[PDB]
């Protein structure tokens, strides 16, 4: 049974992605290929072309992204040779560099070698390959408070966080045959980091804030043709709401919304004020001025939806589906000024895709 | 089968109905009676009390509405006895004036006799009982272009606008047996209108903005029991969002927000200086400051949440499945700082509720 999902997945990705670069004359021949394959070894293994191609399609067809316009511009870097947790740490530390590109942000995938029989090779614990940790005792709350379960378990493998608001996390993961994750430091030379100030409000800088430059998202599925790449960190750039609207403002984040309100000099004492929505705005424009004024890549939700709206009219041009997610594809403010929050969206889910997978911990 | 339809319908909401009511032993005599009077004359008639509570259960089945908290207050008028135009007028005029309440606004609604065998008695052209008139030639608009072809369907009535950007429309129905609607002007001593200023900012005003005090819907079907009332006007007040996010700020509405930002004193000019959502807030907020400066009910986005987490606390202390639109409940400005963008709502239809139904013009 579950070799006949990966071979009637098999030929499903490859006619339509040899379709899609041209090849559909070689289908046949490379089908027959992967079921001896497939017949001998219970798998097979993609070119370089077809994982390449895949990413780009999954990337492609993520319901919940904004940012889709750039699929084929995906950097794919194929790491399926490593073998040891050194080769894997280097190749972490690698992305993070080429990705970073000293602020102009490259988006980027490395793919480890995937699941054989559901048995994985490399198992990455970290949500982000760069995040901050969470601390919880006393009552109050140090650092990012999603980041409080992973935090706890890289302190159960000896690492210890200074318990700054903005301690970084180790990178940590599992090579097949350990029992437990390794950790490793980040090198902070690697690391680029946004002091969030204002243009125009000089007491802004009073909050101390700061995010990080790049979100390297490193705990999801690929999923290409029946193979399960269940390690494959991938990024992007920010779009400003992400870190605007949410892990500075959200009341299980940062919460930081009244302290704007102090800074900005209005009173958070009526709903009828809108205080909340005056202190976003402001937070968000200070987010953007940050990042510009740093040289780090990054978009507002205003450009992210017009060029959203440009992917959805390419996919009609070349007569393909669209799918996606409304409710994720809405920015978190001003969503009505978007042409997204007035029109619907089909979403199916289709394959190549990134797809949740369960934790390690917890 | 029409028959048998209206039936179970009928079933369904008396027993629902009465075991609200503590009327539960009345439930196997009641519908003796109801089954009787449908072998007979292909119908039935509600009691007041199935009616009143009919149109209330049916307010609060409705997945779209943030203002359920306060579903068992609304005040229900019986008008099933009017017969003609004049009546219905009459009708009309007075639930504006007892909903207006000299704008601590009554939630209401005006019920008249029902379709018979799917041929209306009562037909409303109206979308809501008190909107502007919108027009457009030469290219240029005026007024409100989402009453553009109700707007051209009265002047072909022998009604003529004074393309100001806010004519009120005359009422316009029409009544069983005749061929054409007749319309009203409405008695502007009725309206109570509200003009947009700022709180802070004295040259809001060159605006001119103004909008009006109650939101009466006067084009949806109520469905009670298989008994259907497609003509039933009803009002709450205004949450503030769907005057200053939408009617004020969509580009195919009034489209105001480059003058917004003008007088505010903000460049238009860059996606990423937020302008757009800058200038949402700051009409928002003068929104809600000029309805409680008139003395007007209106509530907050904020505020309204709130009340609508209190339903749902309701609805699971009485043991009541709670049905909702994600994608409606949202506030239009600043969603993620509201409980409701962070969890899900399933969207079934619970029967009473409220309809779309065709347009009788265009
Ligand atoms: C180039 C810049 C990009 C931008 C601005 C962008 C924007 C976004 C945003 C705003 C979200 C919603 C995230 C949230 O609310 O937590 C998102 C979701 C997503 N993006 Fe993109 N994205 C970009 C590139 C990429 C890339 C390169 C990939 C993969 C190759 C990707 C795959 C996804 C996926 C899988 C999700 C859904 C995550 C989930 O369900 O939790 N995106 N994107
Ligand atoms: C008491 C104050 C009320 C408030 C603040 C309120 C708030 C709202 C809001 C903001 C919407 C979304 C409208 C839009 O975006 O166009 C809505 C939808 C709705 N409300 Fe309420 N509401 C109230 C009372 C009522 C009453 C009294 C009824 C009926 C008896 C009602 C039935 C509905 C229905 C049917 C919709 C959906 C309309 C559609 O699908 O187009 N509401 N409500
Ligand atoms: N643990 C699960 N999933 C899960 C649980 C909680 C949260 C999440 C994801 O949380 C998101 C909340 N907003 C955060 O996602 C971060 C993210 C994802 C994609 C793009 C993001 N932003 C960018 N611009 C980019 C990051 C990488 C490329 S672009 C950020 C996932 C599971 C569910 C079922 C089985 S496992
Ligand atoms: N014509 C249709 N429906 C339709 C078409 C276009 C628009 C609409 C409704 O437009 C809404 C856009 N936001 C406006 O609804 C106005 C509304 C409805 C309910 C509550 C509203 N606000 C209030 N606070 C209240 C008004 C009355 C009681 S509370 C406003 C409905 C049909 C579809 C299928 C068959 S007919
Ligand atoms: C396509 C989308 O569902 C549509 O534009 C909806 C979105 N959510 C909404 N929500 C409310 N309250 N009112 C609306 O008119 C809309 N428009
Ligand atoms: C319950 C709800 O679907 C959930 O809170 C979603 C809403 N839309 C979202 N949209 C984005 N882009 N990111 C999110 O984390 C969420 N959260
Ligand atoms: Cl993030
Ligand atoms: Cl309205």
């Amino acid at each position: 049974e579950e070799k006949e999902i990966l071979w009637n997945e098999a030929k499903a990705f490859i006619a339509a992605c040899y379709q899609e670069l041209g090849k559909a004359a070689e289908v046949k021949d490379r089908l027959a290929d992967i079921k001896s394959e497939i017949d001998l070894t219970g798998s097979y293994v993609h070119t370089k072309e077809e994982l390449e191609h895949g990413a780009k399609m999954a990337w492609r067809n993520s319901n919940r992204c904004i940012g889709r316009l750039f699929w084929n511009s995906l950097n794919v870097i194929d790491r399926r040779d490593v073998r040891t947790k050194e080769e894997v740490r280097d190749a972490l530390f690698h992305h993070i560099e080429t990705a970073t590109n000293n602020g102009k942000i490259r988006p980027t995938i490395t793919i480890f070698p995937p699941e054989e029989k559901g048995e994985k090779q490399v198992e990455i614990w970290n949500h982000q390959l760069i995040r901050y940790a969470g601390y919880e005792s006393d009552g109050e709350r140090i650092g990012d408070p999603a980041s409080c379960s992973l935090t706890a378990a890289c302190e159960e493998l000896g690492w210890r966080g200074e318990r700054t608001d903005f301690d970084l996390l180790p990178l940590i993961f599992r090579m097949k045959g350990d029992e437990q994750p390794v950790w490793y430091e980040l090198p902070r030379s690697l690391v680029i980091e946004v002091p969030i100030t204002h243009p125009d409000i000089e007491a802004f800088s009073d909050l101390e804030l700061k995010w990080y430059g790049v979100p390297i998202i490193s705990d999801m599925k690929l999923e290409v043709g029946g193979i399960h790449y269940n390690a494959a960190p991938f990024n992007g750039w920010y779009m400003g709401t992400e870190i605007g609207a949410r892990n500075l403002a959200d009341e299980k984040r940062y919460d930081k919304l009244k302290k704007v309100a102090s800074v900005i000099g209005i009173a958070a004492d009526y709903n009828t004020d809108l205080w909340k929505d005056q202190a976003l705005v402001e937070l968000n424009k200070a987010v953007l001025h940050s990042y510009k004024k740093q040289g780090v890549s990054i978009v507002d939700h205003h450009t992210a939806a017009s060029q959203f709206k440009r992917f959805e009219e390419q996919a009609e041009e070349a007569g393909r589906k669209l799918t996606g997610d409304w409710t994720w594809l809405i920015p978190p403010i001003s969503p009505a000024a978007t042409h997204i929050f007035h029109r619907s969206y089909d979403n199916s889910i289709v394959k190549p895709n990134y797809f949740y997978q369960d934790k390690p911990y917890e």
